[PDB]
């Protein structure tokens, strides 16, 4: 069943619900997931109304771009020409300005195609806009099948040479409850290298590191807490983590990562080489969700991109885009029960 | 009474109905007025879902900006410095460029107040768009009220600066039918000068003319059809009216303009220094109104803003906007009926 309501300030509220009784949902304010519950429970972090969104954080579960992260001194080439963006974070350029896509009511359509449902947002970047060539025509469609599987599907033409790199900010909290700390779920990541933050301002160092065997390597099933409680000075410095990993093997077709509390797994599939995880280290910020502080690591985000940095570190990529040519990727975010035996306790 | 329902492609459908029964409703999509209705009957041009003012004319009823009107060359000044709008309609920057203000949706709320109830929408204008120092935060509220006045007000702040001169776009057509000429309506106008176009491109001629008593003075009422009828060149170019009006008198208390069509009578006043005023000449375009075939001259706008041209013609005005400043303008359109 599809349903739809204002969700305030001119933006809607479209629920899904699919054949096992999962339900999902969305707001065309900032092509973003805005809640996902199994029997009633909370499986990402959201709010109530759009006006939270607006003045509490407006990135959660919010399609970013357009290139996600942050850019060094708001500085890329283009086709030999260096074009500077707007720079929102000092003089950095954090998920692509100020005043954003994530801030944007984008238009939609919904398509009812049986056993899945698709919302297609769109929205058109006008040249120039955060210093972007453009224009950029967007969309992003989310869906929802009954299979329990959550689709992003990006697509992007531009009218001339330009960058586009986003990204879906949704964060995870298997506990339902933002004020219960995540370092009790169990962590699965394809992934043997990261990328290191040169400071507090969080730009790319410039290396890539190898992290088998540190308490960051989770190609192997552990708990949150291993790195939560890691002194390693890349977890000092972030107070948890904020940081690109760069996936072992590619391709849409592997589980890349799964996060486990008990019964329930979230499997995460995409086309993209890296995934950007940062356990929402607040500290004590305490925003409230449904009436609830959250708490320093109480949520996590797989946010698949090409790594930010590539700017400094071409190895990561490139993440130009052509006038003309398509723009295109996919992630999946699969929901399961008893996918595995995860019974512990914090 | 205050709906707000789905209007397409999730934009919003507001409709305001006042003591009187008047109904008047708008749209997120581009800050706009699409319905304006009495007794049954249209007052102004619109559609009805979102999907038709994208596929067939995004202009009616809408707020468009940054700047009203034709950009020669795209180009304009801002603090010395030449800079290059965002060019649509050939070298010329119609409007704020492509895919502007009015094809986005804004965000609102609605502010009930009894005689009064207010729709305020915002929008930023991000810095680099479409050519446009910024950002821009602005907001447009359109308010109805008891006594039949829709009241359109505009507030706007830059972080740099920049130009801004928005405007408007209603077509009124007191026929209620878009395949009915407005030929038959009564315009009083109190302007003695007109801004001439040089040419088919539409951008301004370079110089200011006087219409003391020619087919385009209405500073006393009459019949649109005169106008229509001329042989003055400039009527003759366009195969009707487009152009901006000087008018006499600068203030909000004066009706600066009034269109008639027996019993029914539009008001407008305004801030601004002119009005621009557009008679929908689409030749056999044809554009489909409510299921009716457009006809040419089935339309009338009133758009007040400063007069388009500025930039080769200085006295018209200056649209520039200084960081920090915050810019505002009112226009106000009345109803009435002679009983
Ligand atoms: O929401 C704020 C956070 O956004 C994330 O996408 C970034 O990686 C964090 O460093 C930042 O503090
Ligand atoms: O909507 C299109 C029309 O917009 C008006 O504001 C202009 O003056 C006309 O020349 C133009 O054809
Ligand atoms: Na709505």
């Amino acid at each position: 069943s599809i349903k739809i309501r204002d969700f305030g300030l001119g933006s809607d509220l479209i629920s899904l619900t699919n054949k096992a009784g999962v339900t999902i949902s969305f707001t065309n304010l900032g092509a973003r997931i805005v809640d996902w519950q199994k029997d009633g429970k909370h499986l990402i972090l959201g709010f109530d109304s759009a006006k939270e969104y607006l003045e509490k954080d407006a990135y959660p579960g919010a399609t970013v771009g357009p290139t996600a992260g942050r850019i060094k001194d708001g500085l890329v080439k283009i086709s030999g020409k260096d074009y500077i963006l707007n720079q929102n974070e000092g003089p950095q350029t954090l998920h692509g300005g100020e005043e954003s896509i994530h801030t944007k009511l984008w238009t939609y359509e919904v398509t009812d195609l049986g056993a899945e449902v698709q919302v297609k947002f769109s929205l058109v970047s006008n040249d120039g806009t955060n210093g972007y060539p453009g224009k950029i025509e967007m969309s992003v469609t989310h869906s929802f099948d009954d299979d329990n599987k959550w689709k992003i599907h990006y697509e992007a033409i531009s009218d001339k040479d330009t960058v586009f790199n986003p990204t879906g900010h949704v964060y995870f909290n298997l506990n339902g409850d933002a004020s219960e700390s995540v370092e009790n779920h169990g962590l699965r990541l394809a992934a043997s290298r990261f990328v290191p933050l040169k400071d507090q301002t969080e730009i790319v160092r410039g290396d890539i590191v190898d992290i088998k065997n540190t308490d960051l390597d989770f190609r192997q099933e552990k708990q949150l807490s291993n790195a939560f409680n890691s002194n390693m000075e890349q977890v000092q410095l972030v107070k948890g983590i904020d940081h690109p990993f760069l996936l072992d093997q590619l391709g849409l077709d592997k589980e890349q990562a799964r996060l486990t509390l008990d019964d329930t797994s979230i499997s995460v599939f995409t086309d993209q080489p890296s995934i950007v995880i940062f356990t929402a280290n607040f500290g004590d910020l305490g925003t409230l969700y449904h009436e609830k502080k959250q708490v320093h690591h109480g949520g996590i985000t797989f946010a698949c991109q090409v790594s930010p940095g590539s700017e400094q570190i071409p190895e990561l990529g490139d993440i130009s885009l052509k006038a003309g040519e398509k723009y295109q990727a996919t992630t999946i975010y699969s929901l399961h029960t008893k996918l595995e035996h995860h019974h512990h306790h914090h």
